[PDB]
């Protein structure tokens, strides 16, 4: 055999991966997550799962052909969740997505039914993984993943407002002529229409914009900064309208969260977690607050001091989600 | 204004220094784009297409990921003025082959498109290299060269960089070695007439043909020729499963973009003019190993081919030359 | 020749596009060099020093790692012709402080050395950005500005970029949060008179001073003032233990190089002329938050300092102008 | 406390790192290894060990102060090996180094005695690690570390000729005007004076340079390519003469090996391993041959086809190392 003439084998060695990530769903979002994760060298094995077998195999092969240009030496796929065994991180991107001009909340029942199949299968093969929920409505679906999985809450994370905040900082940076990395500001609450821009924390170099413009973000704002948050809220709708769907920004947002988890960075991200206790919330509502994210998922939450107006808006985001969540059966 | 309360401007207009343009925002163009962005190759990225909503949507979606990137300006337009001062312009526009359709069947459609795109590209970017991805890529690199009037060093086809990456992937799987450490060259047409250079296939400098002189022949007990067949068939297998290909070509193009933008002078199997070599007397473009840097292809490696390998490469050349005789400018 | 048997040359090429020069191959210069190489910032790296053996050895040692890098030309000489066409020239030459010695004590030794260095740099790269790292950095940025004849945007001092990084590290350790998510600014002189801006210290936009009004004062139960004291004493503590500092300043300088080379327009606390701010009427350079990109410092952020914070800064200011006004060169 | 006003803890912090690397020795080589590893984002924790307390703490602090610019969230150090617990990779750079005009082989008794202390303490706290030997003479010290550790031979790796080959490829590329990445050539055998340039394997794009110039590497060679190997052999001595020591190139070479190990790449490197049973060698000689390197260390060896002269030179390298190795007591 040519291989045995060339190479003396010293070790048989089932190569059990140490930094494996699974992406469930090979729609545009799943594949954007996949490419971003591959190009950030976060995983030693990447597994893809879907129910459409030709599509799944083709995406896998397409990725495999780029292996020379990557540093992820095993890429695998199957409809069978055994392919997902030993994942540190499992990212769920499966489900229906909103039409142009349709709320994410309109997807809830269809994606809950899907999660009733997906989540136990994931947990069966990787009982100690962190789950990262991307599917919409992400705050509710993170609650549902949590209830279905039986995992402790630190290990069930929603991608939440990591992207809304990235969008906010992009638009802020465009207005100011400063890189988004140096423009700070937080969008919290629902990943959707009722998200809350925290005007009180918006700053560059520690200089609060609200101290320079007391009306910042209100109707009375002469520069109408509220329209920056409106743009954040409308972003998905606009991109859907233009291109049909969104993919690249969310892929990058998800890869950013995967990086904090896989590298134990303990950076702070606005992501969906259980907020029972804070700002007077008594039910098991999940929504985005700033969380410390690392190898054990969400270990700590930053307590933002919200103005009465910001707290009011966040109470209302919380109310909207509990309004849908409450009726659920699964 | 708030901006002026916060920031004192101290300085008056700069050219981007490391700009890349991608023409075409299909799956291939956008895969090139995301790969280039994630490799930090450019200080400005421009996208061009003819479908305006789709173009704006793609631009916006990349823009929204700016926090996670180091490319501070992403722009798009149907108008080529947006591409001004590019160092590299990557062309991914055109028709794509159906299942069972040869890339060579795309030539008249993509030539007509190139007659528009190429003069508009070169107009605004005096320092650019032209990297052609659209198919048939060897023929279209010749077409881009003829229309642009650029010198040959500046007009590069993505060629067999991807075919060779595929070959090395498949070889790696057979041998249990990373593709980076598995060496082997697929030359000629990026298509059905490509040529696997068995004489050069090696790990750690050890020629696999020296261990098995039957390597890659019908007598080969391990049928290594099927690795090359899988290379030839790979686009059509992926097309059949997924409907198109994107990720691997995107990564292959970003690999070439890296060598050009960083002046690396790595060797790649990419489409260039081969008149003068292997008894080829006409202006045929096809893949040979080329040294690629900031001025494009500055040098060509003269691969010593066996008589059979050389005849296969000349057959690829003849096929491509035949199609070139169909071209009308 | 073997080269010509293997390779056919297409053209005789021109000048690098992303060249960086490091002046000084002491521990700081080489830490800047390796960090720059590992961040893929330059297509050419040039080293200059006056100790020829040491210079050649450092260059060779870097060259020997080229396989693992993507910087295709690494060069060195005592002669500044080697620095031609640099985009960025980083000056790390000069005396460094012994244990217990003040940075201000270095001033006449390093001013003398800059009288030789700066005109030679400007002769070969008249369009470069100058990044001054030698100490006292605020005064030596002034000196390089005056000698070079460059506009102020192109003469930048590393300033408090490192001090702020140290602050964010110490803050991170106290809070159990990555420094990337812990925000706070140390401004003014890169030395004992630096100013911690307590009003701006925050995580996720939540002001630490709002939670603890006495933050940074003597009444502070947790003595956060000690964090700024540790920042001030950092270089001295490290010098006492190891004899010098290198890694952190090297990384800090590479971070600034990254913003400049990739035109990122991030905000950094670096030395620039602050005449017109905080009741400063003279040509003083010290650290404020600056937007840094391909033309150097284009913009300054106006930090709203408390009366005590501003007093501390106008004191940092006065300390530096005392010396600066009387320099002869 | 302020931390508790700011942050609500949700999870009891049982932190155990997943991708920890330890560097023993904070000399120039050790610290070059460290900064290179930090800048390649290979580890979630970096531990340093030495016996000089102040120098150790200074180096650790200096790295820590750059944390903002890195993605390695915990950097620690101690004279005590408890600090190294749970390492996946431990890199040994400790020991005497050669003076100008002294052979690496002359360091053997000093560094064997040091290894008798270091190696048992490393394996005490990191039972899962790969051991990467950098100290000299590296080939013999890999053998020694193997015998002392009780590890299987796949997990005890010498940095070997990974550097000599990188030097060879740099000089080659300089001559041809090609990036070293595309200039292929192998230097095998001792990391030292008896190393063997494999001229028969030297190629660009699969084109043998020896087929073009049959005299390649011999004295009759008009272009004197043998001088390239001579420069490889003399590299350390030349740089030591000029600069006092070497650091950057070995640091990058070690980080290259660490990347293949930590990311399970299965790339081929010329590194120190047992060669008993190849080329007629009958004793437990360790030297560099091309090896496949991954998460379990060296799993496979490539059998290079050498010319009779190349093979004789390799056999001679083995004989030289055995001549020193057979006298060792530990
Ligand atoms: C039993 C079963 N098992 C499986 C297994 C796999 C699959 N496979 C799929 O379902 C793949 C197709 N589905 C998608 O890709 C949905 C993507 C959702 C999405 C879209 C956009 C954004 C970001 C966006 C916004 O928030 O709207 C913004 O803000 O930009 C976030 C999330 C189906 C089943 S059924
Ligand atoms: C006047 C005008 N100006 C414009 C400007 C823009 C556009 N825009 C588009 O045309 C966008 C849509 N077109 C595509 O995306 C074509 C991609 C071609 C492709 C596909 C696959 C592979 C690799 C593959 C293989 O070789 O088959 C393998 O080997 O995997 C290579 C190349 C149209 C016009 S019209
Ligand atoms: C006519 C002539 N031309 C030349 C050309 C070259 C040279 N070459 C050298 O002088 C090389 C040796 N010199 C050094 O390396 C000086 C390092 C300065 C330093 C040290 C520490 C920190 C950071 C530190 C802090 O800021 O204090 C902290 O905060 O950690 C910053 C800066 C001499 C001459 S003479
Ligand atoms: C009981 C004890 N425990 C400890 C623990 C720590 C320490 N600490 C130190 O010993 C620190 C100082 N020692 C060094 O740093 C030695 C570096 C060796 C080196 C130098 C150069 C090259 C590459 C080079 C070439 O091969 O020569 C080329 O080819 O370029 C390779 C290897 C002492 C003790 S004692």
């Amino acid at each position: 055999a040519l291989k045995d003439q060339l190479i003396v084998n010293l070790l048989k060695e089932e190569q059990v991966p140490q930094n494996k990530i699974t992406v469930v769903g090979v729609g545009a979002v799943g594949m954007a997550c996949a490419i971003s994760i591959l190009m950030k060298d976060l995983a030693d094995e990447l597994a893809l799962v879907d129910v459409i077998e030709d599509k799944l195999k083709g995406e896998m092969m397409d990725l495999q052909h780029g292996s020379l240009f990557l540093k992820t030496p095993k890429i695998v796929s199957s409809k069978d969740y055994s392919v997902t065994a030993n994942s540190k991180l499992v990212i769920i991107t499966a489900g229906a997505r909103q039409q142009e001009g349709e709320s994410r909340l309109n997807l809830v029942q269809r994606n809950v039914n899907i999660f009733k199949f997906i989540i136990p299968n994931v947990v069966k093969y990787s009982p100690q993984c962190k789950l990262l929920i991307v599917s919409n409505p992400v705050d509710i679906l993170t609650y549902v993943a949590w209830k279905i999985s039986g995992f402790p809450k630190n290990r069930v994370i929603g991608s939440g407002c990591n992207l809304d905040s990235a969008r906010f900082r992009y638009l802020m940076g465009e207005r100011l002529g400063v890189h988004p990395l140096s423009c700070h500001g937080w969008v919290l609450g629902e990943h959707g229409d009722s998200s809350v821009p925290v005007w009180s924390g918006v700053n560059v170099a520690g200089v609060s914009l609200k101290s320079l413009n007391p009306q910042l973000g209100t109707d009375a704002d002469k520069e109408q900064w509220k329209d920056v948050h409106k743009q954040v809220v409308d972003s998905a709708y606009e991109v859907i309208k233009l291109k049909g769907y969104t993919s690249w920004a969310i892929g990058l947002s998800v890869a950013d969260l995967a990086e904090s988890i896989m590298k134990n960075l303990r950076r702070v991200h606005p992501i969906s977690t259980m907020i029972k206790g804070l700002y007077g919330i008594k039910e098991d509502v999940f929504l985005s607050v700033p969380c410390i994210l690392g190898q054990n998922g969400i270990s700590d939450v930053v307590k933002v001091t919200l103005t009465p107006d910001e707290e009011a808006r966040l109470k209302k985001s919380a109310d909207t989600l509990w309004g849908i969540q409450k009726e659920l059966q699964f």
